[PDB]
């Protein structure tokens, strides 16, 4: 009946993948996968077992991996072959389709489901663009994030020199278009014009209108808060001036968490094989019988 | 290679839904079935076989009912033993998941696919509802209409003692209640406190705020024009105020007509048996190689 997980990592995905599994009635928390294992536990992590390898833990239905997007392939390779469903929200969206035609025949071999790029972008976002583009599929389709934090970006202008700490903020201005707002704490005997300079020539800045500002204190100024607004204008048949939006104002790693667990939950329902969430039947991701969910929304 | 698709009905959405086919470079229109056949042949169907009986056209993959939603089943149930898959807009909320459990033996029987209620409200409204509920399956969702013309509410105010003729706007108050703006012609010797009185006696307006105003021509207030917002705040994990939002301004009948050749084209992919779109992997519902639509969408 109910679905045993295990969570691999335990950085801000993992804390909020806890808090998803913990409050689906349909789910069993097995236990945590981390490096560390039980050294440390966090209070919250109390009554669940940590471990260091998957192995350690008993009967795994689905490896939710709360991991960074460079470990998500590794990760997957190696739980396939014990015969459990991996899901992740790995990220870099060039690297998706072989990502997917990697993980196919090992998934295959092993009668076992892989759900790839699973969070809200790629993920949540991906279906909802896709159905977008099938109301009106001659047009034109926009993806404006933020305003949020980006991980990526943030970890792009921490690592230049003068950069002692730094997050750099997604703006909207419509149609794609991103405007940057870094805000930095700078090392002893740097100045904002060299960091600027040195953060703007990176291809992550160089390309949109970017903003680099000095702070006493990067971390009093982080919000895990993000948002999307997803736009299409175009075609039905010959019909011109088609117009959908979608928009969301999220806590962005808790939501990330929840898809997570929505896609481990559609995992026990797939064919063996490596699915994008654009492939998934959207009443899979929610829990009861198909009937029910089908009267209430349908 | 292309899908040989059958248009049964040529009411306002089957005019739409021979635009929609004519659009779709994977599609070939076989012909049209009108309970009247060839016989005053509209100038706009002058390149396509019209006949009186689906049996007339050879080598159809798939029958698009364009039919009123009472004929839905009896078309499908006739159509399915052929060994033709049906799509439909079937839009009577409480009856879809008998509709449903009626066609699944007899789809399964003559290994055939039907996918009912593909419209966008049910069918595409119904994915994004469930994609939100997903999201945050805690909280409230609602279902915010028009303003557009109501068919079901325009059909019932006709219906009046006193009515000649008859449109029926819904209007969105937000969190799922409706206010209805009724136009009505007069009938010789009736008034408009007696129209009014009889309209919202009647369940479809009794619970509703609305207004009833005469005027010279019904006619002259029509527009195909409709919308909705769709609107879901609720609880990812334990994360509370996560909101999310989806809004049309769209053609009424040319979407429906859209949408019913993309669950068409979905048919063709699925195992036999009936299902609602939100049983339909939304990248069925557009045309291309799965990579290909994965590389520009997720």
């Amino acid at each position: 009946k109910k679905i045993r997980a295990a969570i691999v990592g335990y950085g801000n995905i993992g804390k909020f993948t806890v808090e998803a599994v913990e409050a689906a009635e349909d789910f069993e928390l097995v236990g945590i996968v981390r490096r560390q294992g039980a050294e440390n536990k966090p209070a919250e992590l109390a009554p669940y077992k940590v471990v260091q390898d998957i192995k350690e833990l008993e009967g795994v239905d689905v490896a939710i991996l709360a991991t960074p997007s460079r470990s998500c392939k590794e990760y997957a390779e190696k739980i396939l072959p014990l015969g459990i469903n991996t899901v992740d929200s790995f990220d870099i969206h060039t690297d998706i389709v072989d990502y997917r035609s990697a993980l196919m025949p090992l998934c295959k071999e092993h009668h076992a489901v892989s759900i790839i790029s699973a969070g809200w972008d790629p993920g949540s976002d991906s279906v909802v663009r896709t159905l977008m583009q099938s109301l009106a599929p001659k047009g034109l389709s926009y993806t404006n994030f933020g305003p949020g934090m980006s991980m990526g970006h943030s970890v792009c202008a921490r690592s230049k020199k003068g950069v002692k700490n730094a997050l750099s903020m997604t703006i909207p201005l419509g149609e794609g278009i991103h405007r940057r707002m870094v805000y930095v704490e700078l090392e002893e005997g740097a100045t904002l014009d060299e960091v600027t300079k040195e953060i703007k020539a990176d291809p992550y800045f160089a390309h949109d209108e970017t903003h680099v500002m000095a702070v006493d204190s990067v971390d009093a100024v982080k919000d895990m808060g993000h948002g999307v607004h997803l736009v299409r204008k175009g075609v039905s048949g010959k019909t011109q001036n088609q117009r959908m939006e979608f928009s969301m104002s999220i806590n962005n790693p808790a939501l990330t968490a929840q898809v997570l667990v929505n896609v481990a939950r559609a995992s026990m329902h797939q064919q063996p094989g490596c699915y994008t969430m654009v492939e998934i039947p959207v009443i899979d991701l929610l829990a009861g019988e198909r009937e029910d969910l089908i009267k209430a929304l349908v």
